[PDB]
Parts: C-alpha cells; sequence; structure tokens
C-alpha cells in the first residue's frame, strides 16, 4: 500500500510537488482465465493490443497474482472497472505533479517510476517526504527557494541564452545573512510532468554538478588575503607593463596591455593577471589557498544531494611561481556555481560564511568568520567600484542601488563568461553568480555576456524582497 509522499513547498508555502492519486491494476489469472471473452474489451481499456494482452494471461495462467497497468488516472481506472470483469482488482498509488513545471525543475528534481526521489530535493530529502508503506504518509518540506524570485532568474537566464546563443547557464541567488539559496536555475531544463522524453543533459542540475575554471571571480580572494597579510593596501600600486610577465616557459597575459601603475582597485577593474600574480609572489600561495579553501571552493557543501560535485582547488606543500600565479587568477581550479555563490555570500556578510541550506531556515546557525571583518569591508568596497568607477563593469549596475561584483572570462574557442556579485553594498542582502557556457555571439566577455543577467535579475529581487534603495543622497 503505497504511502503519500511528503508536499514540497518554497519558502513561502507556494507547492512545488505535491501527491496526486493514480490506479494500478492488478490480476489474479485464475479468475481472468474463466472470463476469456471479456479480454479484447479489458485490452481496448488499458491501452494494450488484443493478441499481445491474450498471449500475456495464457503465459501466466498458473499465477496468482499479475500487474495489468501501473499509474492510470483515476478516470480511466474506474473506465476498466466498469468492465466488471472477473479476476481485476485496483490498487490506489501516487505519482508527483510538479506546478511550477520546467521553472524548478532541476532544485526540486522528481520520482521515479515508484514515486522514489530520482533527481533533487526529491532525492535529497527521500527519507523524509517518503514515509513508510502499509501506511504513514511522507512529512512537509518547505524549501529556502523563493518561488517569485525563482520565475524572476528562470526567464532572465533562459532570454540570456536566446540573446547570446549559448548551449548551457547556471544562475544562483543566495541570502548573505541566513545561508539559503533564493533561487537556483539552469538551462537548458525540462518539464518534470513529462515522463516521456527525458533528455539526461537537459535534466542536469548545472550549478551543483557541473565544476568549471572561475577565472578572474576568485581575484577578490587573492586581494582578501594580500589586505589581510599586513603588507598591502588598496592604494598601493604594482607595475603591470607590458601586459606580459615571463615566469620560465609560461606567459602571464593581461587582455589590455596599455597600463603600466595600477592601484589594486585599478588591478580588479582591468582585472589584471599581472598584476595578481605579482601581489601573489610578494604574500605567498599559501596565504591565498587558505583564503580560497576557508570560503568553499572546492570544498564539500555540506548539502549531501548525491552526485553533488566538489569539484578541486590545487594545493602544494612548496608552491613554485608559475602555480603561484595560476591559482590567484583562477585558472586551474575547478569550482560549482553554488560553491561560488556561497564565497561571495561570505564576502558580502563581512566576511563570515552562514551555513548553506536548501531548505526555510527559521533559526540561523552560527557563522564562521573565515575573512577579517576589515578586510571583507575593503574588498567589498572594491567591488563596488569596479562595478561603479571609470572604465568599469557598467552593466552590472542595478538603477537605485549600490552593487558590487567581479566578471570573469574563461577560454575553456570556446568560453565561459561569469558575473559574481552582491547588492546591496551599504547592508549587503543578496549575493548572485550568472554562468553562461559557450555564448557564441561576438561578446563573450564575463561583463558583456553575465553582467547585464545580474543587473535584470538583482533589480527585481531586491524589489520582491522589499529591500529598500540605497542610492541615495
Ligand atoms: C579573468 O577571468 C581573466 N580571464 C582570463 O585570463 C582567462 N582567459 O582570458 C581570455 C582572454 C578569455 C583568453 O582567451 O585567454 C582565463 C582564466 S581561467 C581560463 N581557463 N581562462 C580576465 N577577465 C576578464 C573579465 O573581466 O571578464 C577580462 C576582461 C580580462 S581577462
Amino acid at each position: 500500500i503505497p504511502a503519500h509522499r511528503g508536499l514540497i513547498t518554497d519558502r513561502n508555502g507556494e507547492p512545488l510537488a505535491v501527491s496526486t492519486p493514480v490506479t494500478t491494476l492488478w490480476a489474479n489469472p485464475k479468475e481472468l482465465m474463466t472470463a476469456k471473452e471479456r479480454w479484447p474489451q479489458l485490452a481496448a481499456a488499458l491501452g494494450q493490443d488484443t493478441k499481445l494482452f491474450a498471449d500475456r494471461i495464457e503465459q501466466n495462467a498458473e499465477r496468482e497474482f499479475i500487474y495489468l497497468v501501473r499509474g492510470l488516472t483515476p478516470e480511466q481506472g474506474e473506465g476498466v472497472i466498469a468492465l466488471k470483469v472477473p479476476g481485476v482488482y485496483s490498487i490506489e498509488e501516487f505519482r508527483r505533479f510538479y506546478p511550477a513545471g520546467e521553472v524548478v525543475a532541476h532544485a526540486v528534481g522528481f520520482t521515479d517510476v515508484d514515486d522514489r526521489g530520482r533527481e533533487g530535493i526529491e532525492l535529497a530529502f527521500d527519507e523524509w517526504l517518503a514515509g513508510v508503506p502499509g501506511a504513514k504518509p511522507g512529512k512537509t518540506l518547505a524549501l529556502s527557494i523563493d518561488l517569485r524570485l525563482q520565475y524572476l532568474a528562470h526567464r532572465e537566464l533562459r532570454n540570456a541564452l536566446l540573446e547570446n546563443g549559448a548551449k548551457a547557464g547556471s544562475l544562483v541567488i543566495m541570502d548573505v545573512k541566513t545561508g539559503e539559496i533564493l533561487a537556483m536555475t539552469n538551462q537548458p531544463t525540462y518539464n518534470p510532468n513529462n515522463r516521456r522524453n527525458l533528455q539526461p543533459a537537459a535534466m542536469r542540475n548545472r550549478a551543483m554538478i557541473d565544476v568549471f575554471e572561475p577565472g578572474s571571480t576568485v581575484k577578490p580572494f587573492s586581494m582578501s588575503a594580500a589586505l589581510a597579510s599586513g603588507r598591502w593596501k588598496p592604494s598601493d600600486i604594482v607595475d603591470v607593463y607590458p601586459g606580459t610577465l615571463q615566469i620560465g616557459r609560461y606567459t602571464i597575459r593581461d587582455v589590455s596591455r596599455n597600463s603600466r601603475q595600477l592601484d589594486l582597485t585599478g588591478i580588479l577593474i582591468k582585472s589584471s593577471n599581472v598584476g595578481i600574480s605579482k601581489i601573489a609572489f610578494d604574500i605567498g600561495a599559501e596565504s591565498i589557498y587558505s583564503v580560497m579553501q576557508q570560503v568553499g571552493l572546492g570544498q564539500d557543501t555540506g548539502l549531501g544531494f548525491p552526485g553533488e560535485r566538489v569539484g578541486n582547488l590545487p594545493n602544494h606543500r612548496k608552491w613554485p611561481k608559475a602555480e603561484t600565479a595560476t591559482l590567484a587568477y583562477g585558472y586551474g581550479l575547478s569550482v560549482t556555481a553554488i560553491q561560488l555563490a556561497h564565497a561571495y555570500a561570505a564576502l558580502a556578510n563581512d566576511g563570515k560564511s552562514v551555513p548553506l541550506s536548501m531548505t526555510r531556515v527559521d533559526r540561523v546557525p552560527d557563522g564562521v568568520q573565515v575573512i577579517s571583518p576589515e578586510v571583507a569591508s575593503t574588498v567589498q568596497g572594491m567591488l563596488q567600484q569596479v562595478v561603479e568607477a571609470q572604465g568599469g563593469v557598467f552593466r552590472a549596475q542595478v538603477p537605485g542601488y549600490h552593487a558590487a561584483g567581479k566578471s570573469g572570462t574563461a577560454r575553456k574557442n570556446a568560453y565561459r563568461s561569469l558575473f559574481a556579485g552582491f547588492a546591496p553594498a551599504t547592508d549587503p542582502r543578496i549575493a548572485m553568480v550568472v554562468v553562461i557556457d559557450e555564448p557564441s555571439k561576438a561578446g563573450y566577455f564575463g561583463g558583456l555576456v553575465s553582467a547585464p543577467v545580474f543587473s535584470k535579475v538583482m533589480a527585481g529581487a531586491l524589489r520582491l524582497m522589499n529591500v529598500p534603495p540605497d542610492n541615495l543622497p
């Protein structure tokens, strides 16, 4: 006797996964064998072919139990029952219905033929949701996801993917104060109510299971290590001329090569690999690795989603010069979009990392101070200048608010366009990561492709959360 599976809701109680009654029909072939004249009407009502159905019953004539069909609607099930065929019996089972469909398909996940979790929350909280067959019903679960922010993020990421002719994308929104995942969307997506088709690529929760090189989006962590060392201040200068730096057989290169002296904010604005590498040589890679490890890059999230990827943060006992530079500019590191969002949330939350949660958090757990508050506050200010200053990532500006962030562009020529940031700068509330895989139009830089999505989504999410606009006199 299958048990009723627990309702999944969003954080405000909107239904996301609902157990729906279905009819399963079984037969005692010993009794069905006494009513062969009824078989063709029964075959037609079950959908099945006349002769194939007849062959099936004859083959199981000595059995006392066989399944005829599973998961009919309790309309077609009543239609088979109205035939009054001897030996035909019914069992009430459950099939999930997902009211928001493709919009939250990767996060909510789905169930297999036996109504057991196969992907996402359905799989991760299967014990909680499943209950026990007879029969004790499963328990309700409220997610951290806010369906209003989810609809917005879904729409904007889909629109950006079409405008850039991209292969795939992910967008995660986090509450920096509580560790809650407020939205998590990917493209391509699928309709979890359509149990035919089922494209494995479209079902991938990319924000959690796909690893990527974060590139320039890790530079704020390298800078946090520089400021915490006691050796660097934002007004310090680094000479990046002539825009390249030879380290043995390896050549570090900047995209814009018309700089000489840059201050630390300028290094982030211009996204100078040479500048961040020179700072890394001075402070040592051990300090940078420790910040990136502590914010969770390439570390287990603790979420318990089977198949979730940990990625990799390279480590050494003695760091060679090339690896010191590449670590500092995010080359050769492998992270997930959830990890990158969580790292930006700790930075935004004055350096305190609050544990990640996919469920609504009522009592917030204690956070861990990973970056000193003063250092996190200084880096936040630099990231606000990255968005607001002359020559900055102007497309990440959020009209009405002070926003902060960092763009990234990774050469996989195929590219991945990134933007990670938070808002409002006066008292950060939300961190967001936008990852667009293989944009195919003229623009591929993170500040061109991903920054406008951050702006559109952040503009709506702050307003949906009634956050007061902070760009005031
Ligand atoms: C940060 O992401 C920087 N990106 C890189 O240096 C990488 N590649 O640079 C390009 C120009 C795309 C290349 O083809 O080599 C890179 C880092 S990890 C990886 N696999 N590739 C800088 N980021 C930006 C930005 O803000 O988006 C720039 C405009 C200058 S390069």
